[PDB]
DNA sequence: CTCACACCTT
DNA sequence: TAAGGTGTGAG
């Protein structure tokens, strides 16, 4: 557990977070943008661990877009446990997941609670938190929480300006 | 370290065994067993803050009959679970390590309204306590044993269950044979 | 599922 | 002490 993560591409996180970082949610599914990645170290190298995600309730209130600007409208719906994104390379030794960057950038945001992919529920109009989980494959494990990648899931996006960022950072 | 130790983890194998039910009331109930634990590895000069939650062990409603439990339906959503943070916390390792960390006081309520910050579950759903521990100068650290989930009822199912709970229960001393 | 209650701990 | 944690058992 002396093992530190970082988060890529923070700064173009960081312009998301500044402007109020939205991600589309669909019943196909939706990657996120930006992509979720995070270099990794000080890890045992001949360990096995299994990295996973979650994304978790960052409040409990839900959001309305208005006057160029998020408010809150009301109390966040309840929901069912949040499903687990594990990375497919799992399990895996330290020395795997610290030679390059692990990338999540296939994990999926859906709306609809009935999804039979896997993918992970949302619901319009909350606020949520990606955390990133590594476990010992071998009863313990630990959680990192970037605050920069909390995000409001939409059904479409609302701030125009969202819309420009993601224009302006996708070579295609 | 750092390593967590549950305390008496030979009475609640017992009660796990026997699949352990907790009462939930409205003014909020202490777990039986009380949740302790002894944790080794910190630094001794380090703050920590040491906390717990009660997290849904799946998604099932269960029912019990036949002297069984078994699923029933789907688990009712929820709001995100509360959590209690130890009295004591922030404190430095060496406090922490120095004797067992008791959860004793942490209470659970049916009360979806509940205002005394007490932990909300429902009946006849399974869930699962967990320690946390939170370093000082984004990043903590897990604790789950597995023999402390349980089933939240607003009364015993499993007679087996109420007897544990009286025999090794101080406070219900004055139902014992 | 709830509450007044006897009986107990702390 | 006095305050407060038990399961009870009828409703
Ligand atoms: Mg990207
Ligand atoms: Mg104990």
């Amino acid at each position: 557990e002396g093992i530190k993560v970082f988060l890529h591409e923070r700064e173009l996180w960081l312009k998301f977070h500044e402007v109020g970082t939205e991600m589309i949610i669909t019943k196909a599914g939706r990657r996120m943008f930006p992509s979720y990645k995070v270099k990794v170290t000080g890890l045992n190298p001949k360990t096995k661990y299994i990295l996973l995600m979650d994304i978790v309730p960052a409040d409990d209130h839900r959001y309305k877009f208005a006057d160029n600007k998020w408010s809150v409208t009301g109390k966040a719906e309840p929901a069912m446990p949040g499903r687990l994104y594990v990375h497919p390379d799992s399990p895996a030794t330290g020395a795997h997941w610290m030679r390059q960057l692990v990338s999540f950038q296939k994990l999926k945001l859906t709306n609809n609670h009935l999804d039979p992919f896997g993918h992970i529920i949302l619901n319009s109009m909350h606020k949520y938190q990606p955390r990133l989980h590594i476990v010992k494959a071998d009863t313990a494990f630990c959680t990192h929480v970037f605050p920069e990648t909390a995000f409001i899931a939409v059904t479409s996006y609302q701030n125009h300006k969202i819309t420009q960022l993601k224009i302006e950072n996708n070579p295609f």
